[PDB]
């Protein structure tokens, strides 16, 4: 799989509190500006708002979801591994290396993809960051439960 990127004007983000989280090879200048927290190798930024937003963050065990889909334009059913330590090809935005807290699927993904949000029952579960070959990897987010406090 590789790090897929983002095509079209959607925001990749999630909202919650005064924080806004995307994908770390998407940030923008003003992201790194608030920065909160970034791990590169879980390719996840936090930074911070001055409006407060309205997601939920998921804090279950769950593994089977619905995710957006840019280059379909749709949203799909999703089954999704546990956060797991995957090998993932180089790209414009890392070189070849193993991605921590990252959950693989068969599903549709493209270039231009990540960002898109994974939601269960409870609340938001994590963002497409990787994919390829009829997979797609998401990042988890349910772990850092600073997020919703
Ligand atoms: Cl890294
Ligand atoms: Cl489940
Ligand atoms: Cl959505
Ligand atoms: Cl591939
Ligand atoms: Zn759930």
């Amino acid at each position: 799989i590789t790090t897929l990127g983002k095509f079209g004007q959607q925001s990749g983000a999630i909202y919650v509190g005064n924080f806004r989280v995307v994908n770390r090879h998407l940030a923008t200048h003003n992201d790194w500006a608030n920065l909160v927290w970034e791990d590169s190798s879980r390719d996840l930024l936090v930074s911070s708002t001055t409006a407060q937003g309205c997601d939920t963050i998921a804090r279950c065990n769950c593994q089977t979801g619905v995710y957006y889909c840019n280059s379909m334009r749709k949203h799909y059913p999703v089954s999704f591994s546990k956060p797991s330590l995957i090998f993932v090809e180089a790209s414009e935005y890392y070189p070849a290396r193993y991605q921590s807290h990252l959950m693989l699927a068969v599903g549709h993904s493209e270039p231009g993809d990540a960002g898109g949000i994974l939601r269960c029952q409870h609340g938001v579960v994590g963002i497409v960051s990787t994919g390829g070959n009829g997979l797609v990897g998401f990042a988890d987010v349910r772990d850092l439960l600073w997020l919703d406090d």
